[PDB]
């Protein structure tokens, strides 16, 4: 699924992540354009072997199994396909779980270059929220 960027918004603030660990609902947004393109179906492998997968490009280096990443772990129990969904509640749920590791949303390193220090508020601008 392509989400409309206010569409977007909206399902994320209904699963809890405006203000989620400070973060205004804005830089959930801006992340997820840049990561994913709003395309819940994205996939991009690593250099690693790892991929990241979904609309917030969650690697399986740690925090979901895909079978083919050697010596990683699977820390939001889910299968990476999981995050693939049109449904955004298993990216949701392990994104909570990732910026509440240590890093923040650096994290998504697409966020700190393209989203930290910018008006990050311009992303939800014009939505019903």
């Amino acid at each position: 699924k392509v989400f409309g960027r206010c569409e977007l918004a909206a399902a994320m603030k209904r699963h809890g992540l405006d203000n989620y660990r400070g973060y205004s609902l804005g830089n959930w947004v801006c992340a997820a354009k840049f990561e994913s393109n709003f395309n819940t179906q994205a996939t991009n492998r690593n250099t690693d072997g790892s991929t990241d997968y979904g609309i917030l490009q969650i690697n399986s280096r740690w925090w979901c199994n895909d079978g083919r990443t050697p010596g990683s772990r699977n820390l939001c129990n889910i299968p990476c396909s999981a995050l693939l969904s049109s449904d955004i509640t298993a990216s949701v749920n392990c994104a909570k779980k990732i910026v509440s590791d240590g890093n923040g949303m650096n994290a998504w390193v697409a966020w700190r270059n393209r989203c930290k220090g910018t008006d990050v508020q311009a992303w939800i601008r014009g939505c019903r929220l």
